[PDB]
C-alpha cells in the first residue's frame, strides 16, 4: 500500500515537468526560423536566447533523472525472482512517461544542430 501510493503521488508532478518542456520549446520552434539565419529578426534577439536555452537545460536534468531511477527501480526488483501485477503496472505508466518524452527531447536534440548546421 505505501510504496505504490508515493509512486501514483510523484506522477502528477512529473506530467507538470512534462507539459513545462514541451510550452518551452514551443517557444524555441517560433524564435528558431527567423534567427538561426536572421534576414529580419532582432539586434539580440539572442538578448532571451542564453534564457530559453539554460531553462529547458535545467528542468530537462530534473526529470531525465527520475524516469533512469523508474528504470533502475524495476530491473532491480526483477532479478530479486519475482512475478507480480504491481511490477507491471509500473512498466505501463513508464513506456506512457517516456514515449511524451522521447517525441518532445529527441525533438529538441534535432533543435540545437538545426539551428547552426544550415543556419540557411
Amino acid at each position: 500500500d505505501r510504496f505504490m501510493d508515493e509512486f501514483f503521488e510523484q506522477v502528477e508532478e512529473i506530467r507538470g515537468f512534462i507539459d513545462k518542456i514541451a510550452e518551452n520549446v514551443e517557444e524555441v520552434k517560433r524564435k528558431h526560423s527567423a534567427i538561426l539565419a536572421s534576414p529580419n529578426p532582432d539586434e539580440k534577439t539572442k538578448e532571451e536566447l542564453e534564457e530559453l536555452m539554460s531553462d529547458i537545460k535545467k528542468t530537462a536534468n530534473k526529470v531525465r533523472s527520475k524516469l533512469k531511477s523508474i528504470e533502475q527501480s524495476i530491473e532491480q526488483e526483477e532479478g530479486l525472482n519475482r512475478s507480480s501485477a504491481d511490477l507491471r503496472i509500473r512498466k505501463t505508466q513508464h513506456s506512457t512517461l517516456s514515449r511524451k518524452f522521447v517525441e518532445v527531447m529527441s525533438e529538441y536534440n534535432a533543435t540545437q544542430s538545426d539551428y547552426r548546421e544550415r543556419s540557411k
